[PDB]
């Protein structure tokens, strides 16, 4: 209604959202956020969401740089317009760090980067562990 969440987590829209400190693989965190209600790793669709996503994660720590965020490309480089959110919601908001066309052979996963205080996106090797942001409804 007024938008309530579980215990754990934050509301921001008609979403909740929370962040997970054992580290993960881009895929295992997508599936362990499907394990909530319409759940997956966070989608951001408005630099509005990019800001409260950020907020909920700059508090993480030294030990953290980065955090996964349900962006990745199904074509690992074959496509650049491969890139997609697992929650198969429009990619309507871009804010990368570097545009992964610029890179040569660039990661085919987007995490959220400490150095961009967590507001833009790095390409990032999905198989690497990170804390990760799950988006789910309640
Ligand atoms: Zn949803
Ligand atoms: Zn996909
Ligand atoms: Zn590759």
């Amino acid at each position: 209604a007024r938008i309530r969440c579980p215990k754990g987590s934050k509301a921001y829209g008609s979403h909740c959202y929370a962040l997970f400190l054992s580290p993960k693989s881009w895929t295992d965190a997508d599936l362990a956020c499907q394990k909530r209600p319409s759940g997956n790793l966070v989608s951001v669709l408005s630099g509005a969401e990019g800001s409260f996503v950020s907020s909920l994660v700059k508090s993480i720590g030294n030990s953290y740089s980065y955090v996964w965020i349900g962006l990745h490309d199904p074509t690992q480089g074959t496509e650049g317009e491969g890139w997609e959110w697992s929650s198969s919601d429009v990619m309507n908001y871009f804010a990368w760090e570097r545009n992964p066309s610029t890179i040569s052979s660039p990661g085919h996963c987007a995490s959220l980067s400490r150095s961009t205080a967590f507001l833009r996106w790095k390409d990032y090797n999905c198989n690497v562990r990170l804390p990760y942001v799950c988006k789910f409804t309640d």
